[PDB]
């Protein structure tokens, strides 16, 4: 009994990629419910709750996090939004995580390689806006070590 | 499946839709495999409804063109992003019906244009058991 309509869930899905980008993570934070989950890549176990997603989010902004994201689509369902993300970030301090989990070699660098990933977001939103769900979809195949 | 064998599999899906084969197609499908599309309405499940469900759109002469898709790390998943454009008829007076777009004035010669985002999940031996196609009303667009 109440609902965000399609151009408010896909503008509300480039804010994410905007915020990202942006650096804060007290903003990237807001945009999540209080339990929100978080499953980045889908296939591990998912990340709950604003402090484990501050966690999350941390390394990556370490790694200086960069996201091109192409037009979201929206649902027919009330809730969701769909967007396809290209993004670029440094092999520190993220990439040895990704080694150690079998995702990708290791760079000669590695403090001046960087990571490149795609990936397309799975994004549930309630009528306040908040996402209450993120499947975050890549592969190992969808990674890769570049200069 | 590896990553490699679902991405192909999803990049097949919009190939046979191209090519206009129905049996081509539905071959693609496990037997109890669920479509929706779009995801909000009520999913179309079983041979013969996927068959009725395909049928208007090769009439209206879809054409797919896909991006480069992803896979899940998960074994089942891969997505991707297809623009899609058909013949306004027969399907689009559907669509006008609903009120997810304008009716036309032709309609003969008039197109329809759409953006979706499918998430596949696919069994071991890389036949679809859930397609999920997720697009709007803002993501369908009436050319001329």
């Amino acid at each position: 009994g109440r609902h965000m309509n399609e151009f408010a869930r896909k503008k509300r899905a480039l804010e994410h990629s905007r915020r990202i980008n942006a650096g804060d993570l007290d903003a990237i934070i807001d945009l999540y419910a209080p339990d929100a989950v978080l499953e980045d890549p889908v296939g591990l176990p998912p990340v709950t709750g604003h402090d484990a997603l501050r966690a999350h989010y941390e390394p990556l902004l370490a790694a200086h996090l960069r996201e091109e994201a192409a037009e979201p689509v929206a649902g027919q369902d009330a809730t969701h939004a769909l967007i396809q993300i290209s993004s670029v970030m440094d092999y520190l301090p993220v990439g040895p995580l990704y080694a150690e989990r079998g995702w990708l070699k290791a760079p000669d660098a590695p403090g001046t390689a960087r990571i490149h990933r795609t990936a397309m977001l799975v994004i549930r939103m309630d009528a306040s806006g908040l996402i209450r769900h993120l499947k975050s979809y890549w592969g190992t195949s969808d990674l890769t070590v570049l200069g």
